[PDB]
This record gives structure tokens, sequence and C-alpha cells, in this order.
């Protein structure tokens, strides 16, 4: 029934900063949000726990997820390497939107971003999956450490992450 809730806890050079909380959209994109939910926890046996935000750029967005690269060219799914676009209901409205990256038609992985802006040049081209509940506070904070290209000025880590309720 409820969409699931999932948590960051958020590292600046290995001192914690504190969590961002998220609401999963699972009424209308469950493949994709049940691919993050399940990132999450790590209970497939991989996962978020120890990835870092790779790329920050002020004003845009804040993108992690990159688990086997540790660099924007990796990460995978739950469902193999890559999985289609399961819809693109959801738009990119403004800050705090949860979307999927990716490298062409039909590639989901792992790698994800979270908006700082409005992005609707995204809209039809990424999968909106979701949106910050809590700790907007944070995702500010973290984005203070990224710059223009993207190279953050200190290592933002995803300490700990899980599901809540
Ligand atoms: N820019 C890239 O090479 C890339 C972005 C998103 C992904 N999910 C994968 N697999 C690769």
């Amino acid at each position: 029934m409820v969409n699931p809730t999932v948590f960051f806890d958020i590292a600046v050079d290995g001192e914690p900063l504190g969590r961002v909380s998220f609401e999963l959209f699972a009424d209308k994109v469950p493949k994709t949000a049940e691919n993050f939910r399940a990132l999450s926890t790590g209970e497939k046996g991989f996962g978020y726990k120890g990835s870092c935000f790779h790329r920050i750029i002020p004003g845009f967005m804040c993108q992690g997820g990159d688990f086997t690269r540790h660099n924007g060219t990796g990460g995978k799914s739950i469902y193999g390497e890559k999985f289609e676009d399961e819809n693109f209901i959801l738009k990119h409205t403004g800050p705090g939107i949860l979307s999927m990256a990716n490298a062409g038609p039909n590639t989901n992985g792992s790698q994800f971003f979270i908006c700082t802006a409005k992005t609707e040049w995204l809209d039809g081209k990424h999968v909106v999956f979701g949106k910050v509940k809590e700790g907007m506070n944070i995702v500010e904070a973290m984005e203070r450490f990224g710059s223009r290209n993207g190279k953050t000025s200190k290592k933002i880590t995803i300490a700990d992450c899980g599901q809540l309720e």
C-alpha cells in the first residue's frame, strides 16, 4: 500500500554530516523503486553502503550509486547490468527529485541523482522515481562540496543506508 522510505547517512571525509530520507514512488514506478530500495538495504548482497557521490554540481544535481567503478562508469541493477526505462509519468519539477542516471535509452543500472534545481530538459529521458522526504538541508550541505565541473572538494560518502518503518 504505502510507498517505502529509505535513508542515507552521509559523511564528509569520514565525518558524519546528517541523514537524508526519500519517499520511493512504488505506486507509479514499482520496478525502479524496488531496485533503489533493495540497493539501499543491501539485501541482494550488493548496493549503496560505502559508495560516494562522485559528481556534485551546485545549482544542478548530486550524482551517486556507482559501487563497481566509483566514478560514473559502473554500477548494476538487481535485475542484471541494465534495465529498461519503466515509464516517464513523473517529471523533474524542482529540488529534491530523485531520478535515474543513464547512458542512453533503456540503460538504467544503480546510478541516480538528486536534483538541486528544476531540470525539465531531462523529462522523458530519465526515469523519476522518488523525492527527498527529510534532510534537504543535508543535501544542500553536500552540494557545497561540489564544483562547476562536478569534482568534489571532500569525499562525500553513504556511511550507512537502509529502509525506514
Ligand atoms: N555515463 C556512463 O557511462 C553511465 C551512466 C549511467 C549508467 N548507469 C552507466 N552504466 C554508465
